[PDB]
Formats: structure tokens, C-alpha cells, sequence
């Protein structure tokens, strides 16, 4: 297996639940074990921008998760926003590789500053003092100069502000493959197998 | 009339072709003088991406898309990347609001460091150096910390960093729907009318 | 029509409730569209320092605050403080500018940071990612490195950092007349007419 | 005795001429001799602001406010703008708390770059280097980024940065309520006792 | 009209007293309301490099001032250095934009540093903290690293550093023809119509 | 196979040109597929410094190169500095390990900027946002402050900064000696196998 | 003899060929051998500027200079821009003072961030990892934060940024007059003699 | 005579002991003074990569380099590395260029914080504060980002940073002919002759 065998998946309320949503299927046909985190806006732009019907409460929301993938028991955890118990919290757990996907303004401020004010902030934070992978989504337009002061940051100490800026380059005929375009940039930053997005260049010789 | 009279409209060599053709549309259906400028790297970004099939020389090129935006004669002008004497090459021009759209990471580098190695770079160094509007429409991923300090550098200068990253918040149904929404935020941007993005939470009253 | 026909007026929780309600009465005058913001702090302070019963809910706030102004119907909207559809909350809403009045420490280093906890540190993070006007009026004595720091940041990004200093040089009477002098210096800011505080030294010809 | 039994008053040339009195009566009243200088600016100040008939030469000054504040012989120390064998001129000195109220933006500025220019700027400078207590009063609205940066910097060295921000927390009734609030926090920060502003929460157990 | 209808118009002692003049001329002809303020070493720049008879009193120059420009009664308004009643010195004065021209280095320095030591310097002081216009026109070579900082910052924070660097892209024949072209980008910043400059490429289609 | 199975190899214009060729050299030798990219200006270099005849279009260079190196087909690639269909030019590509050696000023430069102004510096600009290696090898003495704050830049991003530096510690006996000192560090930064070099200290028990 | 033996003249595409020219007059009517560099650009404004009638190719525009300064055989050498033979290409040439007059915005870009792009820019390059004079006489109005940042930078490394600013202070009567007052200051900075522009204040006793 | 004639010239434990000695050799050769200070690990480093019998106490030291360069009596001066007597150890001292040759990453550290633990490092100091010529010359690979900035701030202060990095563009045939092109460079520095590396394009006319 490349990659991590575990991924921590926050969504926060930036729109593009169907980037999440997308990203969290791939996970499970590649067979990866999800922790994944939702936020109490993200669930609200869930409901704003798709027909997900999503439970509120993390054991129903885990039930319906399995159930929307196809994945096996167990594969898909779901935590509360203020469970301290679980794996993310403590750089004692085991190595995750976490992506936040979409990444809210405000998700990349607390991480930015370590607010650790939720479970998917301290989870964050977590991952940045045990040097383990994160993948950040933001999606906002513009980026002001708060948002590219916390980007920055967050670059120079490793970890990888990916933008919902879905390229063009494939001939997409479908929202579905412009969404794919940047999960399939994801899932390769993470060192996933992914066949969504070609490598670019690869039958040139000269 | 609302906005700027005249706009530049520079595309350059990142992906996302139709985000240019369709702001070029929108601003000659919006009555606007536009002056158009296109790197080498993007007329091969348009040859890839789209079936567009552009003209290389500047005299064709302004035919072609007159035609094609069903232009007034004289309201779209093109200009090559050598053409100092164009009106965006120097300050004592008439004001035009600028736009970059793509803005490749090359071109955003320029800008931020002031190279002014053609007449795309040098016209947003005027309008820097004039306090006229600048919107820059970055389409890449990773951003990496050299982009993103080139984009805080211009944003704390008073460039618009608007990257090319659609909300789904409307029920996008195609692809179109999708360029149409980063579209709708540069004309906002620019304070020229637009319809494609309803004015959000309008109608909410309490 | 001078100066802006929609401003969002946020209440926060420094220690000057007095400025915010005498603001809201003279944009009410001055046949302004407020979209009103407040704190649940904010609301402590009122309770507190004034003998304003101002309702809890967002729907009863409205019916007051629209006796209390003389305000027209719909003239004042209220907004609660998760109400992510209000149209502060997004970039795509129609332009407002944006005060602060009073602004809590805390509220100043939220939009500092870009933390956007509520929604009224989202429409300022919103107004500053669209550069629309963002007044704030901090209240608070002594001001720290912590407190002058943020100040300086968003000065520097071109909100007007606003303190709630009266001056003292039109012979002031009451207090009425304190809080009148910073009211008037905010619509000044706001570009708002007003008949408060004359025009320094407008009469003086040599 | 608590606190400095010798002060520095320096009035200089922001509005607020009434919050310099007050605070020097006060510090009277609690028996502190008061080394009192005022810039020409300052005397404009108050000639413009109150009914206070300040003589213009020191020693004619220093008789004038011995009567007004009922100090007792020598108590009151006036020294004129280029005294520089005044005490607060050398560090070799005895050691005295420093208080510029009201503190302008341009002696603000001199005291940050150590401009040294006349007897105020110089003693802050000497306060400084000494590490003696030093507590400057700006009054001023809005606060620039000239203004932010030369308050932090002397805040990063230990400087007390107190605007002239009055609380209305205990129900003020008048003109002079509010003044002493801003009176009273810098008695509290010289550590002089003072009996207008009650502790907050003294009486608060649970 | 075009512009502000009211100019605060510093000159101070750098060489280049002719493009002082020749603005004030121009602003005339263009029916604005202008506050004239000029240092004491930019009276004796005057009486070395030009013929022009300065009277030194305000009254007096005001009066030869309004004979040279042939000027409307009260129109120009001459305001001496320490006059703090006057407009320009107070932020709730009605607005104007300022231009600084020549700016010496030592005003430059001021200005950069929040000095406000006298009306010139004050009044910039304020148009920076009310966020209105300020162009400052240098003159001086080389330009030090201490130049360079103090421009660089001013320029951060909005103000126009627009230095006395003619261009000679439209064949001048004079003197006069120099000091016309920098007078012109100055009329072009304010946004204050000028024919002495050409609108740059205006006629040129592609 | 220890170490990445692909390099990107660019050769720009500094001296050195013989560090560059005994690393292809040693590349192909270990048999990694190696995707070569050459400046003009190293073109020049080559001519000038060695008494290679480096044929100039890339297909006949990629046909030199095998024989040259005795590689196997298609393990050398070959892309001209345009050529932004080749494997380098995006980030969606398979992932390299890419090498500058020699790396020119010039070229540091452009890596340090993001100036991405050919296929050798967007490759580079790619490198770093996906976070793939990237080892530069400058050759330049002295090295000025412009030279050292790029380097020390892209050393904070994680690139290795590895002068062509040559130690003397293994008994140099010709130039051929030294050039493998340098060769031996780039492929033990690469993690790739070398015997050039011994492993310091490797017998030394106590 | 006083001041370098060689200069390498450097003319880029600001306005002010005419600086430039006179420069080169006075050089080869001192005596000095003078190494000629001209950018693309530069050759344009000297079209657009004068009537100078410049060769492209070297070979003639070495001839054409002889005959119009009146120089000696091998006094001016001229080099085209991608000439890396030429002296001052490499530090290991013998030292020359260096000045770009004009020196374009974007030339002065590539000299602050180590471009070296052109044999002007790696001339440049050189002088200043050599720690040999470098001289830059930017034309530009406003200068904006990017070429401030710039300037200052290269200040701060010791390079002259002197703006093409003639001052006014010995009655000038025609532009040759104030181009000579630039062309002075040039010769000033580089130790070389003119007599152009009196040394002030050298009759001045007391 | 040109150049200095006095050198300190420093050896550290870099590796590079041929580069000193050849150094030491050319500067005996040109009739200079040198100060010869060298630290216990270069004299490790000697012992390792070179067969020269360097004694170890400085009184013998001193006799064998002056029969080893062929020295008059006097003309090489060594000076042990606690000798706070010595010239170099004082800026009261008679002027000195110093070079550091090998400069390990150690010296370079010592030398930019100031730690003085060493006459080398101390002489070094006294160069610096003196503003007298210091050259120092690295030898390790890779540079991290401890060693750069470390360079850079003293490349800042005016320190020559000279890296032992030899060209190769006078198709050297030998260890002794890369030694000589690094020598030849400090020399040039220094302003000192040397007739082994030509000037680059001397003979170059266009
Ligand atoms: C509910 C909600 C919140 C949006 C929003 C919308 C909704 C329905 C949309 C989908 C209609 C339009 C755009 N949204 C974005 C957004 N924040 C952001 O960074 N990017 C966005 O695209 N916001 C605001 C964001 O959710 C708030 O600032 C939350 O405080 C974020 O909290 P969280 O990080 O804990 O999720
Ligand atoms: C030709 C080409 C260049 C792409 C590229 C592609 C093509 C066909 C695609 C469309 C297949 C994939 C992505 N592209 C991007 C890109 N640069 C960038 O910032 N974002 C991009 O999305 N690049 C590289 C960019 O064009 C180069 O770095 C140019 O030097 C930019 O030059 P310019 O600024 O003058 O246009
Ligand atoms: C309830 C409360 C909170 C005061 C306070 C008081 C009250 C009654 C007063 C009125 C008695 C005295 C002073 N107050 C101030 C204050 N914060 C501040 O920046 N300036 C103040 O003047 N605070 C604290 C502030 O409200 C808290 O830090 C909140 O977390 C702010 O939250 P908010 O930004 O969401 O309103
Ligand atoms: C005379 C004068 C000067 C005012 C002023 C007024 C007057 C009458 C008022 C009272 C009508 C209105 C406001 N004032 C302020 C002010 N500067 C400032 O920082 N805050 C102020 O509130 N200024 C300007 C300030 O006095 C000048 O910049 C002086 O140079 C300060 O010099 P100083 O520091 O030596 O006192
Ligand atoms: C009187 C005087 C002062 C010159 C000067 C001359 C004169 C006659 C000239 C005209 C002969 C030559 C050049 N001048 C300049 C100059 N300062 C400057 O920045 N640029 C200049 O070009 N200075 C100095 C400047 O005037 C002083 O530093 C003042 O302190 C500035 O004070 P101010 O800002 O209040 O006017
Ligand atoms: C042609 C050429 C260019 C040399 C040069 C020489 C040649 C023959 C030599 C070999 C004789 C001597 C030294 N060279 C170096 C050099 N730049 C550099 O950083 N280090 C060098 O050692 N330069 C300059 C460098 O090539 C230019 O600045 C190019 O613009 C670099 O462009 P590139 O990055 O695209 O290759
Ligand atoms: C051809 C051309 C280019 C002008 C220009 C004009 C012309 C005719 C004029 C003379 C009509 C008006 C002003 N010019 C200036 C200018 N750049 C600048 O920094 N200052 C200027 O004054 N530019 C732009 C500058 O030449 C471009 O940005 C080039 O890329 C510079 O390239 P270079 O550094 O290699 O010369
Ligand atoms: C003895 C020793 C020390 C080497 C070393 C070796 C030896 C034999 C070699 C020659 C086998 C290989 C490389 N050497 C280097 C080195 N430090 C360095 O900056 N560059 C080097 O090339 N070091 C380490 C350096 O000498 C130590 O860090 C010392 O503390 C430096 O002390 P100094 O500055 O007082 O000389
Ligand atoms: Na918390
Ligand atoms: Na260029
Ligand atoms: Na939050
Ligand atoms: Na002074
Ligand atoms: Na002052
Ligand atoms: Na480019
Ligand atoms: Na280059
Ligand atoms: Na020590």
C-alpha cells in the first residue's frame, strides 16, 4: 500500500461539500481507514448546496457515511467536535495523514494561530507538532491579505494549502470532473493511487 | 454607467482559458471598452484547453474576437507584448481597471517584483504605481509559499487576489455554471453589473 | 445620496454602549438601511451601562429597535449572531460598509486574525476580503502591545482603527455631547452627513 | 505612601487639556510633588478648550497653579521647554513617574524616534532609558498607522500607551465623570491611590 | 467637476520651486479652492532659484498670490506655520486632497515619522488618518537608503510618492515644458483635468 | 532501488559544466531515467569549457546524450525550454527528484522568485509546491547579499543549497577527483547509491 | 587621474536617452574608456526621444558613437546583450565602475532580485558581488511600493539610486541645462570631473 | 604598491588547507606582511589532507612557513590563538585586510554573532568594526540555512563571502590549477596582483 493507511478528513463550512463528500469516497475504495470530522457550519453548507441528507449526531452520521461509500465496518469513524478521547487529539495516537477539505477562512485562522478550539483545530494543530502530513482546501475568493498571511504561514512550516481551483486542462464536460480534478490532486499530495487525473507529460520523449 | 469605461484584460499561461472568454464576453455585452492582451504561454493554454481557434497576430486576432463577442468596432483592441507605445504601457494613459485572468504563477511573480519583462507585466506595474485597479485571477495548485507571498505582497499593495476557486452555493449544473461564478465575482470586483451571481441573503430580513 | 445607503452596524463588547445606539439613530436620520449585528457581551454591556431594555431574540430586537429610532419598516434589519445567510456573511452580498461600535478587544483580535467565530467577525472578515469599508471603534484603556499590534495590522490593510477618544473642543456640556463628537467623527469617516461637529476652521481665510 | 512620591506631568497639544488638570489636582490632593511641563501647543490647548487662565512664563505659571490646585509651597515645580538643568533632563536625576496627558501625536512620534526636541521629549527619553515609569495619554481619532506604530514600538519598550478612552460603566452623569475615569486609570497604573473608580468585582464571590 | 474641489498645497525646501508655482497656477485656472502653506526654507528656495517676490506675512502673500494666478477673491488661502485653527490642521475639517511639492527630505522625514511639527507637517499627519489624498513630489539626488525607507512607508500606507522626474517622451523644448509634464501627473493623480499631457497610446487601435 | 527512480537534471549557466555531465553520467549508470533540460546560456558554457560537442535541437541532443553516457533507449529525455507539454512543466506529472547543476545566478534568481520563465524554472517552481526534491547547485564566487538571501529563501522551503564546493579530504589526485567530491554529495543528498565518496568515519569504533 | 579608468554605460528603456547620451559625452571627453550597453527597449525611447539615428547591430553602433563623441579608436566598446565574452559579463574582468542611465523600472527589478536576465542585468549582477560602483538613475513618476522596495534594497547593498531629478539652484535656462545638472551629479557620485555644476558653497566662509 | 600590505590571514577547519597555503604562498610572493593565525582543527585539517609538517607552537611555526614560502625574516608573523597582545586583537592596530581561508561553518557562526572566543575570531571582529577589508571562505556543502544566513548578515555589514568554489573556464588540468582560480579571486579582492586568472574579455572590443 502507498500512502497512509489512515487520513483524518475534516470538512468546515467553505463551500465545495462536494469536494469533501468526493475525496471521502475515493478514500474508502482505496480501502484507507477515514477519521473524519465535520464542522457544525460545514454540516449547514451541506444541506445548502447538496440533497445529502446528513444525520446530526456522530453515530447515526457514521451509519449513513458507511452506507453513501460502501465502506466496510469500521473503515469510516466519526467524532464530535469537543471529543478529546479520540485518535486526532493527542500526537500520542497513531500517525494519521489529516486533510481539511474544504478549508473555511476561519479553520485556516485557528490553524494558523493554534486555537485548538474544536476537535478538527486540534487536530491540526496536532499534526503540525508531530511533523505528520496536512493537506489544507481553502475555498474563497478573494484572498485577502489575512487569509494569504495565514496561508503563507502555514506553507513555510510544511503543511500544503491546496485550493478548490480545479484545472482545465483534461477537457471537463461535468461539475463531477471538475471536482475530481482537485481530489485527484489531493489524493496524489497524500501519495494515493488515484486514475481521475493523468500524469501530465508521461508518453513524451522529447 | 457603473465601473471602469475601459478595462485591460490580460490572459496569461494558467489554466482556465474560459474564465478569460467568458469575462471578455460579459464585459462587451456590458458595453465596455476592453483592451486585450494575451501571452505566448496562454495562446498555447487556449489551443489546449478549448476549440477556440485564436489568431496569432494582433490585426487577426482583434478581428476574430470582435466577431466572436459580437463586439462594436473599435471596442475590443489587442496588443502585442512588445507594444510600448499601447496605452497600458505607461501612467499618463487614460484609467483603465486591470484584470489578469488566468494569472499564471509567472505572471504573479513579475508583478510582485516588478520585472515589466513585457506588456502584460508592465501595464500592471503602471496600474500599481497609479493606484488603479488590479485584480489577479490565479488558477494553480499547491499555491506554494513563493505564490503565496507574491500574492500577500500585492494584496497588501491593494492588488485584488481573486483566485480561480467557484462556490457551488448556487446549484451549479455545469461546467459553465462554474465559470460563471468566478466571472460574476471579477465583475463585482470591477463594479460593472452583472446577473449570474444573486446578491446573497438579499431577500433576508431577520 | 452621500456616502453609503446599506451599513452593517456591529455592536461588540467594550464598555460604550451609548455610541452604538446614538450611531444607529443618526444613520436611522439620515435614511440609512442598517443590518444590525450584536454580541452576546455587547448585550450584557447595555444591560449594564445603559437603561435601554433591548429584547434577546433577533426578531423582538427588530420591533425595538425600529420604535426606539423612529426607523421605517424594514429599515433596520437584526441578524443573529450564526446566521450565516444574512447577506454579511458573503462577498456576493450587495456592497455595505462596515462599523464596529463599540469593538471588544476581543472582537479586534478576531478580525485581526481572520477567526470569523460568529458573524459578526465574518462580515468583517468579508468586508476586508472585498475592500469595503470596516470602521472599527475599539474602547479600552490601557491599550497593550497585544491589542496595538492588531490595531496596526488592519489599519495598515485600510480598515480605519477609530477609538472611542472624544474630543473635547467644542466646549462639550454633557455626555450626550462626548458621545456625540465620536459619533460624528465615525460618519464623517463613513462619508455620511452630519451636523454634530462643524468643519474645523472652515470660516478662517488667513 | 504608595506609588511615586515625585511625577513628571507634561501636557502637550491633543484636546483632553481638562483630563492634564484633573490629574494634576488629584496628584496634589494626594500630597506628590508634581514636576509640571506644558508645551506651547498645550497652552493653545487650553486657552482654546477651558476657562483656565494659564500664565504663559514659568515662574508666574508655577504661583498660578499652586492657587488653583491649593498646593502647598514648592509642591508644584514648573520648568520651561528648553530647561535642560531641570531634573527631568538628566537620569542622574531622582527617580520620578512620568505622565504625558494629553500626549499628541507629535510628541507620541518624538518620543518613539528619541527626537529629544525640547524638556517633555527629552525627560520621556531619560524615563525611558532610566526604565522609570513612563504612561502617555494620545487623544486622538482615528488612529493612523503613523500613530499605531510609534504606540506599539513604545509599548514593546515598557511604556504605558493609556488613550483618553473613558468607561462608562458606572454611570457617568457628566462632563467630569468621564474625565475621571481616565484620571483615575492613571492613578491606578501610577499606583496612587484614588477613590473615583470603584474595583471592579471586589465584592463578587461566586 | 473632476477631483477635489478643495487642495491643501505644501510647498516646501527642495529645489524645484517652479513646479510649486506652476500647480498652483494650474489648480487656479481649474476653479479649486486651495490652502497654500510654504516652510520657511522653501520662502528662501523661492528668492534663490526664481524672480518671484514672495511677501513673508500670509496676509500679504495671500494678496500677491491672488494677483499671480489671477485668482478669485478667497480662493487661495494662505495659512502660516503654526496656525492649528486653520483647516488642513484637524481631521473633522471638510475633506481636501494634499500635495506636498517640492517635498524636502526633511518633510518627507516628518511625514514618515509622524512629526507634526508645524502646519505642513500636521496636516499631512491628518490626511494620512483620515485616508485622504496625499502626494508628495521629492526632489533630491542621490536618493539615501533613509529616503528610500521613509517614501517606501508613506507609499504602504497610500500616499502617492511621485518624484520631480520629467520624462522626455514628448519633445520638450523648454524648461517649461519639463516642470509642465511633472505638473501634469500630479493634475492626473488628483484626478484634476490637464492638457499637457497627452492620454498615452489614446489613438492607437492595435 | 534506493532513492527516486526519475530526476529531472537541468544544467543552466554557470561554470561546472563537467559536475553536470559525470552526474548524468552516474545517474544513467544507476540507472534511473533521467528527464535532462539545458539553458542557452549552459549550451554556451559546455562549448566554452569542455570539448563536448553538444548537438543543439533536442532530439539530436537525447540521441548524444545515450550514446554518451551508454544509456539505455528512452532513459535520457530530452525537453527544449519551451516545451511546457513535458513531464516537468505540472505538478500533476509522475513525481522526480530534480537537480540544478550547475545552477547559474540567473537561475537561482528566477527559482527564488517563481519568475518561471522557461521549462528549467517552472520545473523547479513545480518541485516545490508538490514538495518534491530539489537540489541546486550553484557555482559563483563571491556570493553577493542578492545571491545569498535567494538561497537562503529556498533553503527555508526545504530546497538543498549544495555549492559546487569541492573537499580536499579523500586525497585529490586531478581535477576528475574533485568533480566526483561534488557528484558523490548530490547523490547522497538524493539518496541514490555512490562509491566515489567513503562514508566518514564508518570504521571508527571509539 | 581621479575616478575610474573604465565605466560600463548601460542605457535601459526609461525616458531620459538624452541623460544617457551627454553621460557618454562626458566620459569620452574625460578620457574614460567607456563599455556601452543598450537593452532593446532603450533603443526605442531613443528613437521616440531624439534624433539620434543609433545602428542596432554593435558593430555600427560602435562606430556611429565614435564619430558622434568624438572618441579615440577602442575608446567606446560596444556589446550586445547576450554577449557573456564581454568584460563586464565576469568578476574576474578588470574592475569598472558601472551606471544604468536610464535605468527602467524593470532593470532595476532584475538588478534588486539577481535577474540576469541580459548582459546589463549580469553586469550589474557582477559589480555588485564584486563590490565595485554601481550607479542607477531610475526615470519613473510615481514610484510605486515595488520600485521603492527595490530601490531600497540595493541602496542598502551600497548600489546609488540617482533619480534623473535635476535640481533648479543655478538658473537653469534650456533642458540641456538640467540634463547637465544630472549628468554632474553623476560624475560627482563617480569621482570623475565636471565642471557643469559649481561645488556649493565652496566661496561660503561664514 | 596595490593593495594592502598588511593581510591577517586566518586558516579554520575547513576542508581546504591548499587554498591557505597557496594564499600565504602568492602573498609572500608579492612582498606582503601577513599575520598568520591558524585554529587546532585547521591544524588537524593540514595534517590530514596534506603531507606540510606544520610544528604546533607558534615560535616554530613562524620558522618553518618563512623557509616554506621563501619569506624575508620578519615578513610572516604567527600568532597563537589566545594572544590578546597581538595586532590583530585591536582595532588600535595598524590597518589589515584579514582573510578567513578555509572559513569553517564554526568561525563563519563566531564571526557573525560576534562570540570573540579566539584571536581569529576577535581579529575578525576588530575588521568588522573597524570597516577594514574581511574576506571569508567557506568550504562545506550542503549550505543549510544556519551557514546562509549567517553569510548573508555579514555579507550585509560588507564582509567579502568568497566560497571555495573554482571555475572551470580556463580548462584547469590540475588540483593546483582550481587552488590558483580561488587564490586568484582573493587576491583580486583584495586588490592585489595576480597573473593567474586572466581578465575576462580584456581583449574583446565589441
Ligand atoms: C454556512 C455557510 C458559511 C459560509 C459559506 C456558505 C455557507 C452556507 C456558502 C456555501 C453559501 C458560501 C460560502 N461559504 C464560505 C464560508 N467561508 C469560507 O471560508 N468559504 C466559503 O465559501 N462561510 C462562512 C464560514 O462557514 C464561517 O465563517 C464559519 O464560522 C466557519 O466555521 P468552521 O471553520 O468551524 O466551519
Ligand atoms: C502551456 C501551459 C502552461 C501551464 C499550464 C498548462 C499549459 C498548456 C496546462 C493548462 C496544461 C496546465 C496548467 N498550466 C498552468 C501553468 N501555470 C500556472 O500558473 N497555472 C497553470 O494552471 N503553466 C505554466 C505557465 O504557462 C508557464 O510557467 C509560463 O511561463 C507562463 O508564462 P506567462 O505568464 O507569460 O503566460
Ligand atoms: C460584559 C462586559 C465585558 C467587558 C467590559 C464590561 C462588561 C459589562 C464593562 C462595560 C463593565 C467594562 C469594560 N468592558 C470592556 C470589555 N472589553 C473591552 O475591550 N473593552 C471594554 O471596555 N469587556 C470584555 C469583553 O466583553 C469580553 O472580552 C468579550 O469576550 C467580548 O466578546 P465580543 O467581542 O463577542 O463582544
Ligand atoms: C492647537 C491645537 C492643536 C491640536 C488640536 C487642537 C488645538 C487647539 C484642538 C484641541 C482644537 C483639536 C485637536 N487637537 C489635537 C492635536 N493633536 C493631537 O494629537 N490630538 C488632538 O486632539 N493638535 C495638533 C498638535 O497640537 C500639533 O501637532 C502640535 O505640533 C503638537 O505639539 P506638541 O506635541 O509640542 O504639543
Ligand atoms: C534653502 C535650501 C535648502 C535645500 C536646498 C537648497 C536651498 C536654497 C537648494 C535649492 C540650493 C538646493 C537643494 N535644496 C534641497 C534641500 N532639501 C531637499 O530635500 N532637496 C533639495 O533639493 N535643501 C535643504 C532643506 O531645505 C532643509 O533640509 C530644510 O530643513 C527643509 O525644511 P522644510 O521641510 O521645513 O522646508
Ligand atoms: C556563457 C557564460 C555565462 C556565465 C559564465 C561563463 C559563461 C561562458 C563562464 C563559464 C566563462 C564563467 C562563469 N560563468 C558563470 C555565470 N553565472 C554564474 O552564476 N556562475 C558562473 O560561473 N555566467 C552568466 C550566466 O550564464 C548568465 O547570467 C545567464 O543569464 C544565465 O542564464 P541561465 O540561468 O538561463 O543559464
Ligand atoms: C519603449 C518605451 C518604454 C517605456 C517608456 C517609453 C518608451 C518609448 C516612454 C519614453 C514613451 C515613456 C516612458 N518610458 C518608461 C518606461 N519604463 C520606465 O521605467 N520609465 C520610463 O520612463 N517604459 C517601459 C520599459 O521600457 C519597459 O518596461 C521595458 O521592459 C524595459 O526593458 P529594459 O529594462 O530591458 O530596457
Ligand atoms: C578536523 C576536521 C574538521 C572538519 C572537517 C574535516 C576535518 C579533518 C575534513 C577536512 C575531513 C572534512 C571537512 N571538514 C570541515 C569542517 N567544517 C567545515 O565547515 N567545513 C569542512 O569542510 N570540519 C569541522 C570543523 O573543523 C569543526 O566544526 C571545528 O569546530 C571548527 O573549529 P575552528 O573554526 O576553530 O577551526
Ligand atoms: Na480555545
Ligand atoms: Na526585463
Ligand atoms: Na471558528
Ligand atoms: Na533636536
Ligand atoms: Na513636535
Ligand atoms: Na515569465
Ligand atoms: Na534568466
Ligand atoms: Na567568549
Amino acid at each position: 500500500m502507498s500512502g497512509p493507511e489512515r487520513i483524518t478528513l475534516a470538512m468546515t463550512g467553505a463551500s465545495g461539500a462536494q469536494y469533501g463528500l468526493r475525496l471521502l469516497d475515493c478514500l474508502v475504495q482505496e480501502e484507507r481507514e477515514v477519521h473524519f470530522l465535520i464542522s457544525k457550519a460545514a454540516q449547514l453548507v451541506m444541506a445548502t448546496e447538496t440533497d445529502v441528507a446528513l444525520p446530526a449526531k456522530p453515530q447515526a452520521m457514521q451509519a449513513f457515511l458507511t452506507e453513501y461509500c460502501g465502506a466496510a465496518a469500521g473503515q469510516i469513524r466519526v467524532f464530535g467536535q469537543n471529543d478529546w478521547m479520540a485518535p486526532p487529539a493527542s500526537g500520542s495516537s497513531a500517525p494519521n495523514a489529516m486533510v481539511i477539505c474544504p478549508c473555511s477562512t476561519g479553520t485556516l485562522s485557528a490553524v494558523a494561530t493554534g486555537a485548538c478550539n474544536n476537535l478538527i483545530e486540534r487536530a491540526a494543530d496536532v499534526a503540525l507538532k508531530e511533523r505528520r502530513p496536512l493537506v489544507l482546501v481553502p475555498r474563497e475568493a478573494p484572498f485577502s491579505s489575512i487569509h494569504l498571511e495565514n496561508m503563507l504561514k502555514l506553507s513555510n512550516l510544511g503543511a500544503v494549502i491546496l485550493p478548490a481551483a480545479p484545472g482545465f486542462y483534461h477537457q471537463p464536460q461535468s461539475v463531477e470532473d471538475l471536482v475530481d480534478h482537485v481530489v485527484a490532486r489531493i489524493l496524489n499530495t497524500l501519495g494515493i493511487p488515484q486514475d481521475m487525473l493523468p500524469r501530465w507529460g508521461e508518453q513524451h520523449l522529447v
